[PDB]
């Protein structure tokens, strides 16, 4: 029950449909048992059923909001009283991962969804000032007035390019200050995606925890400003892979003397086709119960998901085709909680 292993087909366009891609490749026995299978008519010069387990299956037919209803808006609503949530995303080939995490500007995805319900949710309650930075996911550093300056020319450099969901309920005593962090992990090199458009350190805390040191954490107002934040991030992405993209709200109780607490709500975007191996390592163990997080710069990031410093799962985005029937497989072989060749 650990790391919960989500699965998402995504529908067969009508194209696809008369390019004789639908040939029993990909189904649902049940909403844990995806059922794969060989294609009938070989696209290759030729002449296997494999059964999967996962957390939930959801078929062609769920929307958007349905999708972000059954696995995200729980998540969301955690990190909002004071819980740590990853969400690793998966998809190599017309998957779907992309329809996924972001979506079109009217079907919007689990990323535009979740920044919408936390700003809808947290309305009305948020620190103006942006006063203190969660540069850690558990200290709050203080700013002062030169370095809120120079941090309000960064976050408006990036803004300017260069030259209804119904909410969750908060306790009415606390203020809060939603920060967000973007970057891409390279062939092993860090990379700040929250840069106008040179490599990040991974270092060790004052406790012995990593974290990503001058790492850009800016801080957003409303969704509005978040969704831009993405969409330059992605264009720097573009411009130029694991993309990291980690929201962190600083929860502020009490009236004088106040209690800080930080949560984090992050989404990994891992490489199609070694540090995907090491995660699958990684996530085994952790659902086992040592965790080998070190063995890999992606799994020593997220340490504090694999030491109990917040809660893990999986999206695995498949296409349905038989020509990509190769990479299902693999995605599947990968991803799923169990795994049975029927004989």
């Amino acid at each position: 029950e650990k790391v919960k292993v989500y699965l998402r087909i995504r529908p067969f366009l009508t194209s696809e449909l008369d390019r004789q891609e639908d040939q029993g490749c990909v189904c649902i026995e049940n909403t844990e048992t995806l059922v794969l299978q060989a294609p009938k008519d070989s696209f290759a010069l030729k002449s296997a059923t494999h059964k999967f387990t996962f957390s939930q299956i959801f078929g062609p037919e769920v929307g958007q909001v349905a999708f972000f209803n059954l696995t995200m808006k729980e998540m969301v609503k955690d990190v909002l009283k004071g819980q740590n949530w990853l969400i690793y995303t998966y998809g190599v080939t017309n998957s779907g991962k992309t329809y996924t995490i972001q979506g079109t500007s009217k079907d919007a995805g689990i990323l535009p969804q979740s920044l919408a319900l936390i700003f809808n949710s947290l309305q009305g309650q948020l620190h103006p000032t942006p006063d203190l930075k969660p540069l850690l996911s558990n200290e709050v550093i203080w700013l002062d007035s030169k370095q809120i300056r120079q941090e309000e020319m960064k976050k408006l450099s990036l803004l300017i390019g260069g030259l209804d969901t119904v909410p969750v309920s908060v306790p009415a005593d606390i203020r809060f200050s939603v920060w967000i962090s973007f970057f891409e992990i390279y062939n092993e090199l860090l990379y700040d995606l929250l840069e106008p458009p040179q490599t990040l350190r991974l270092c060790e805390d004052q406790n012995g925890n990593p974290y990503v040191k001058d790492l850009n954490w800016i801080h957003v107002r409303d969704v509005e400003e978040a969704w831009k934040l993405l969409k330059v991030g992605r264009k720097n992405q573009s411009f130029a892979s694991h993309s990291i993209f980690s929201i962190r709200i600083l929860h502020l109780q009490g009236e004088g003397d106040i209690v800080p607490k930080i949560s984090e709500l992050s989404l990994c975007d891992l490489a199609g086709s070694t540090s995907l191996h090491t995660l699958g390592r990684c996530i085994a163990a952790l659902r086992q119960n040592l965790i080998p997080f070190r063995d890999s710069k992606l799994t020593r990031v997220f340490q504090g998901f694999f030491t109990g410093r917040g809660r893990s799962c999986m999206i695995v985005n498949v296409n349905p085709c038989a020509s990509t029937y190769d990479e299902t497989l693999h995605a599947a072989k990968f991803s799923a909680l169990a795994s049975q060749l029927v004989h």
